[PDB]
């Protein structure tokens, strides 16, 4: 049955959460840290802003809830709890999500400086293990980056924000665009799962060197940095770019050959370099997958084929379905009500 709910103003809104959650303190984007007296765990509790203000919001709310309920994996943010203080569907208008409070994002550990090769192995291994599970369910993260990768004190890693930016926040000299596969940055085509492997490659590079790999001052500048490294596209890839405007623009660019990665990442483990060359491939059909990357020699100390699970089938037929706000709300309510907390 329904626990007692208390109220509290925190992020300029009043948070009505069950009594078990105490010592709520804001931590950013809205999310609060709290202590779960019921489990003894420190938790992150997320309140969604106007979940059913439009069709899009209602759908996105349902999407998020659906994604987090499905995901059960060490390297993927999992749901400890979801609640609403509403007793009926008629009163339903607030959704709260609960997970582990994580110590630090990847940005905070990197801190301009380099990391040891063993550290980089463990961290990239965990992202890839997470990604393989996510991808096995035909879910793409689409926005992998250091601030989306959260870590504990033993350097155990979870992926956040999978499967879920405006026009201006993607503009200029911003970490929001630096990890984006050029196909999706420039809308070249219907994009596949390997957009995420491009992001891993960006992240891995930064971990080895302590520096951003493609720190573009804008979309076009970032593209130039990318083609400098990996070379301009050949005939086969140009055909695959569906946007004619985009195809025509690349075809304006002076041809450049792929660089020597050994000479770019001086001093780095040659297995790292090799792996990097397979991730940072312009044509997305030819990029290495998370499954294949996990069997690469670079991870020989961590790789265990029987300890790298795939996800249960994910039904996302809802994605191409047009419902009314009320209908999205009703679906979301059923998912809240039916949730079963993990052991
Ligand atoms: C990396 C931060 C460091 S700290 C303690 O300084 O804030 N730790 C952390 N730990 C957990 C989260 C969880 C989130 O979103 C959630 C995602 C799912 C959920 F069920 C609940 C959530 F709060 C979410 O956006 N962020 C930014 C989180 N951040």
């Amino acid at each position: 049955e329904r626990p007692t709910f208390y109220r509290q103003e925190l992020n300029k809104t009043i948070w009505e959460v069950p009594e078990r959650y105490q010592n709520l303190s804001p931590v950013g984007s809205s999310v609060c840290a709290a202590f779960d007296t019921k489990t003894g765990l420190r938790v992150a509790v997320k309140k969604l802003s106007r979940p059913f203000q439009s069709i899009i919001h209602a759908k996105r709310t349902y999407r998020e809830l659906r994604l987090l309920k499905h995901m059960k994996h060490e390297n993927v943010i999992g749901l400890l709890d979801v609640f609403t203080p509403a007793r009926s569907l008629e009163e339903f208008n607030d959704v709260y999500l609960v997970t582990h409070l994580m110590g630090a994002d990847l940005n905070n550990i990197v801190k301009c400086q380099k990391l040891t090769d063993d550290h980089v192995q463990f961290l990239i291994y965990q992202i890839l293990r997470g990604l393989k599970y996510i991808h096995s369910a035909d879910i793409i993260h689409r926005d992998l980056k250091p601030s989306n990768l959260a870590v504990n004190e033993d350097c155990e890693l979870k992926i956040l924000d999978f499967g879920l930016h405006t026009d201006d926040e993607m503009t200029g000299y911003v970490a929001t665009r630096w990890y984006r596969a050029p196909e999706i940055m420039l809308n070249w085509m219907h994009y596949n799962q390997t957009v995420d492997i491009w992001s891993v490659g960006c992240i891995m590079a930064e971990l080895l060197t302590g520096r951003t790999l493609f720190p573009g001052t804008d979309h076009i500048d970032q593209l130039k940095l990318i083609l400098r490294l990996v070379g301009t596209p050949g005939a086969e890839l140009l055909k695959k770019i569906s946007s004619e405007s985009a195809r025509n623009y690349i075809q304006s660019l002076t041809q450049m050959p792929k660089m020597n990665f050994a000479n770019v990442f001086i001093g780095a483990n040659p297995l790292a370099v090799d792996l990097l060359e397979k991730m940072l491939v312009l044509d997305s059909d030819k990029r290495i997958t998370a499954a294949q990357a996990l069997a690469h020699a670079y991870f020989a100390q961590y790789h265990d084929p029987d300890d790298e699970p795939v996800a249960d089938p994910y039904d996302q037929s809802f994605e191409s379905r047009d419902l009314l706000i009320d209908e999205w709300k009703s679906l979301t309510y059923d998912e809240v009500i039916s949730f079963v907390p993990p052991p």
